[PDB]
């Protein structure tokens, strides 16, 4: 029969493995994505440690944000999950347990690319219950001297960004606008590989940081060129990338978002400390279902 249908919270169709290692600190690590039940949310469990320590991938748990996004609970934590957190989000899968044998997400090859195959091979599965969204109705913008993150009201899904590299890699706009109620996460930006400048890298390994990474996994700059032989999958690789970030940060928040976001040299502190300013003005925000997916102002694939 024809008649309105919720828009339903989804998880995983079935179980995905993947074996990799650390960013930041080389480590091999196991990943095991498992379905999870409604309202679960996305939850990290270092299977490691006996017992089990699970930490729900929300903005309360963050604990430092410097080169990466960081969960802790006590004096354990889950490092680096923004890639796999923004792959999750792209796909719109609201539950689903993140099994680690170690602290960090593997880094795959920078991207979400390899994430959003494993799951999309793996499939979706639609669950009986209504998906909730946060809806953005006020401005809430945090600044830090020059950079600055906001959301803004928008009838649908909207990230942009923009970043201020004086570098000769950059001579490029730095600035990317994507409609995801339009386009597509897959298509524009989940190949986005992160990227590092061997004047930082060499200073994150004196400090035990970039372990893992490689060519393989990252888009190396020195002081003038990209190293990676095979060269850049998108000519604005870099800020797509920053939007890639944006998105995992913002999936912190628990629930698929109906606004826009607008970054200018954010990254994962301050995206964050914009969550926490906007989650305590709940003037800001309400919580959303949609009872007939024809009139929502955003859409997603196929499960
Ligand atoms: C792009 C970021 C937001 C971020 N990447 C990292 O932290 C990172 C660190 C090291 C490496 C590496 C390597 C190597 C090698 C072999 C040669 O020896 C890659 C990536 C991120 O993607 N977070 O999610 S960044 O902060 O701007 C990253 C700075 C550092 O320069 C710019
Ligand atoms: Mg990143």
């Amino acid at each position: 029969h024809h008649h309105h249908a919720t828009i339903k919270q989804r998880t995983l169709k079935n179980i995905i493995r993947a074996t990799g290692v650390g960013l930041h600190s080389g480590e091999k690590v196991y990943l095991t994505l498992k379905p999870a039940p409604v309202d679960t949310g996305i939850v990290f469990c270092r299977t490691d440690l006996d017992p089990v320590v699970e930490i729900p991938a929300r903005a309360e748990n963050v604990g430092e944000t410097t080169m990466s996004t960081t969960l802790v609970k006590g004096d354990v934590k889950v490092d680096t999950v923004e890639h796999l957190l923004s792959a999750m989000a792209g796909l719109g899968i609201d539950n689903a347990y993140v099994e680690l044998s170690a602290s960090e997400v593997p880094i795959m090859d920078g991207s979400a690319g390899p994430f959003v195959f494993l799951i999309q091979s793996a499939g979706l599965q639609e669950q009986e219950a209504a998906k909730k969204f946060v809806r953005i109705k006020r401005e809430v913008s945090v600044e830090e001297g020059d950079k600055r993150a906001v959301f803004v009201p928008f009838d649908g899904f909207k990230v942009s960004f923009e970043i201020d590299f004086d570098h000769p890699v950059f001579r490029r706009t730095q600035q990317a606008s994507v409609d995801f109620s339009s386009t597509s996460f897959v298509k524009e930006v989940s190949r986005a590989r992160t990227f590092g400048f061997m004047r930082d890298i060499e200073y994150l390994r004196s400090q035990n940081l970039a372990l893992g990474g490689s060519v393989e996994n990252a888009i190396v700059v020195d002081e003038n060129r990209v190293l990676n032989e095979d060269g850049l999958r998108y000519e604005d690789e870099f800020v797509k990338h920053k939007i890639l970030d944006a998105i995992g940060d913002l999936y912190l928040l628990g629930n698929s978002l109906i606004g826009e976001f607008r970054g200018f040299k954010s990254g994962h502190a301050l995206n964050n400390q914009l969550l926490r300013t906007l989650i305590a003005d709940k003037d800001a925000w309400e919580v959303v279902t949609f009872e007939d997916a024809r009139t929502a102002p955003i859409s997603y694939m196929r499960p």
